[PDB]
């Protein structure tokens, strides 16, 4: 069975694992560690600029609205705020590059814009997600040591949230799409939920990762002849130096998505 697949895969990874799938076809659900708490890291990322999508809903101009980047700005993960030193970024550029390519520096411009992780909290409960919380910034926020509570949610709530956000009534149409096309021109997760997929599905996700070996996926999924799927897959270790296990993620993906 199913869950007998997942508990066994959790048995040989040395590790805690949550999985949270939502069939759209019919709302139901595979869940595994649902309800528990896990460090978000970088999947925390889509708050953010969804966020940002949300207040452009009543501001025409602002996904356009440049930001300067300072050498100062620049923290342990830049990979295209460090092109863009001296000059300018917009905040749909920003938007972009925190969720296709996990910049740090991006994540820290959306989260500043917003005015801090307490407002991208805030933005989590007006979608009626209660337990969602940000706590600190880029890079801090992905700590995910064992129990801390920060910066932290569930799988079935992020699943939950990322339905609403991608399918359902988070967003006006025009940023629902601008956030699905985001999400599906991520380059970071070619090794995890993907992994576990037939290669025809069309995904869109966002990965995270940090110490205590946490390794993460959130994507939804648009099968070739089926209702779209939302999956969360959360990992994470015991030990601070443990290596990160993007297998694992595809693993979880393959038994959940296999029964199709
Ligand atoms: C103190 O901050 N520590 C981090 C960290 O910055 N995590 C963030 C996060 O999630 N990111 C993702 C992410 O989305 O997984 C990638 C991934 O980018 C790519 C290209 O795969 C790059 S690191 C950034 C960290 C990461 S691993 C470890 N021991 N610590």
């Amino acid at each position: 069975s199913v869950q007998q697949q997942l508990e066994a895969l959790e048995k040989s990874s040395g590790g805690r694992l949550g999985v949270a799938l939502i069939n759209t076809a019919d709302n139901s659900q595979i869940l595994y560690r649902a309800d528990e708490r896990f460090a978000m890291c970088a999947t925390s990322k889509v708050m953010a600029a969804a966020a940002v999508l949300k207040q452009s809903e009543s501001d025409k101009h602002l996904l356009n609205q440049r930001v300067e980047i300072k050498k100062s700005d620049l923290v342990n993960y830049n990979p295209i705020a460090e092109k863009h030193v001296n000059g300018t970024m917009t905040l749909a550029e920003l938007g972009a590059a925190a969720l296709q390519y996990s910049d740090n520096t991006a994540m820290n411009k959306l989260i500043a814009h917003l005015g801090g992780p307490d407002k991208v909290t805030a933005f989590a409960r007006s979608l009626g997600d209660e337990t969602f919380r940000l706590d600190r910034t880029e890079p801090t926020l992905n700590t995910a040591i064992p129990g801390d509570p920060r910066d932290t949610t569930t799988p079935l709530a992020m699943a939950q949230t990322l339905k609403n956000l991608t399918l359902g009534k988070a967003l006006a149409e025009t940023q629902r799409a601008q956030l699905v096309t985001w999400l599906k021109g991520n380059t970071t997760g070619s090794a995890s939920i993907r992994a576990g997929l037939p290669k025809s599905w069309v995904v869109g996700d966002k990965t995270g990762s940090g110490d205590y070996g946490t390794t993460n996926d959130i994507a939804v999924i648009w099968p070739e002849n089926h209702a779209p799927l939302v999956l969360v897959t959360y990992f994470t270790q015991p030990e601070q130096k443990a290596e990160n296990r993007n297998d694992i993620l595809a693993a979880a993906a393959k038994i959940v998505t296999h029964g199709f």
